[PDB]
């Protein structure tokens, strides 16, 4: 009964994307279950817009308990700042995965220099209404998190302002890729599955991947309500527990094989294996005359990674999220200042938690001594000191403060 959980049951989105391989895995490979979590229903979201909303409704209203997210959703829906003022407390009990995201860009624009650092096609693109009748289009999935912040820092560090010389919309992925083959889409922001087809089916080429902006960078997170999670201690910690171990199976060379068959199935992903065999490896066919990649750790990662541990939630990454909200004067209203971006980090990262079911399930030894990884490094030299977010922002170029 001490480990019993409260309840075996609990409704967790995801989209279908690789950062849900964890959800999916701990479900079907009975890691959850192994733990007393028999009850898990992993549903799929429409997309983020769906995910935001059913959250907000609570699996009680025919929606979910929490899930996969975008940083900082779970802080953004605790503050009611994305929910039109409907505020429900979040908890961030653990990192899904590192990396497996990246940048598409149309072939157009092949031979302009828009790769990883864009400094010399920064006129070019600034320009691109006059020489081409409209302005440089780009696109996220959904607006201030995750893939919106790669893109503009992808931009910015080439002298692109985000906000004005381009239209960086949020675009549905399916309509957003039918751009590019039509021709009106310029890039977007993206991740796995999604390059493989886009190189592939000659849509597109990779200007560069997440792990090359930002090696081993925060990516996405598993996030419950706080009622859920204050309700039902035991089973939170479960599940935390059915995460760590499929995540340290997944990131497993000899198990990756298996693990693209699960989530490539009809009732996951359901798409043909073939486009995640080769990410899976850290092998992507990056284009525009660069050379390919082939290196495991530039992969997606779910377990430990080149700095430290993935799945643990560092405080100092859920900082780097608000002060770069904070960049592009996301939320002017709502968060105006780092101390209080502060007040909501603690108040929605659950880190102890995580420490506390990783000591249960026997993995002190790859528990991080630090709520901070430290200081970090970005693709164009620009570092962030947790202790200084201040410098940081005004170390950069672009930015709204
Ligand atoms: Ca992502």
């Amino acid at each position: 009964p001490e480990m019993m959980p409260e309840t075996a049951n609990i409704k967790l989105g995801y989209i279908p994307i690789v950062e849900a391989a964890p959800l999916i895995i701990a479900q079907e490979k009975g890691f959850f279950a192994k733990y007393g979590m028999t009850g898990v229903e992993v549903s799929k979201q429409a997309n983020w817009a769906s995910a935001r909303d059913n959250v907000t409704i609570g699996s009680q209203g025919g929606g979910i308990d929490g899930g996969q997210w975008q940083m900082p959703m779970p802080h953004l829906i605790t503050e009611g700042i994305i929910t039109n003022g409907n505020k429900v407390p979040m908890y961030v009990l653990a990192q899904l995965i590192t990396q497996g995201n990246g940048i598409a860009v149309a072939p157009m624009h092949e031979g302009k220099g828009v790769n990883l650092d864009i400094t010399k096609a920064a006129d070019y693109i600034k320009g691109f209404n006059k020489t081409n009748g409209r302005k440089f289009k780009a696109a996220h999935t959904f607006p201030n998190v995750n893939q919106d912040f790669w893109i503009r820092y992808w931009f910015a560090a080439g002298g692109v302002d985000p906000d004005t010389d381009i239209d960086l919309l949020a675009v549905p992925p399916a309509e957003t890729v039918q751009g590019m083959r039509n021709g009106t889409m310029d890039a977007f922001s993206t991740g796995d599955p999604w390059p493989y087809r886009i190189v592939t089916e000659n849509i597109g080429y990779m200007a560069g991947l997440t792990a090359q902006i930002w090696p081993y960078h925060p990516e996405e997170y598993l996030a419950i309500r706080a009622d859920w999670v204050d309700k039902n201690p035991k089973a939170t910690k479960a599940l935390l527990k059915g995460i760590m171990e499929a995540q340290q199976w997944i990131d497993d060379p000899k198990n990756r094989p298996e693990v693209v068959q699960i989530v490539s199935g009809r009732n996951y992903f359901n798409v043909p294996t073939t486009i995640l065999e080769s990410p899976f490896k850290g092998q992507y066919t990056m284009g525009d005359g660069q050379p390919a990649i082939d290196d495991f750790q530039k992969g997606p990662l779910y377990w430990k990674d080149g700095i430290g541990n993935v799945s643990y939630p560092y405080k100092s990454h859920d900082l780097w999220f608000l002060t770069e909200s904070i960049r592009w004067g996301f939320h002017k209203n709502a968060i105006p200042d780092l101390d209080t971006a502060q007040k909501i980090i603690d108040k929605v990262n659950r880190e102890d938690l995580w420490r506390e079911a990783a000591t249960e399930a026997g993995f002190t030894a790859d528990i991080p001594s630090s709520t901070s990884r430290g200081v970090e490094t970005f693709f164009d030299g620009i570092t962030f000191d947790p202790a200084n977010p201040s410098a940081y922002l005004q170390s950069l170029a672009i930015k709204k403060v």
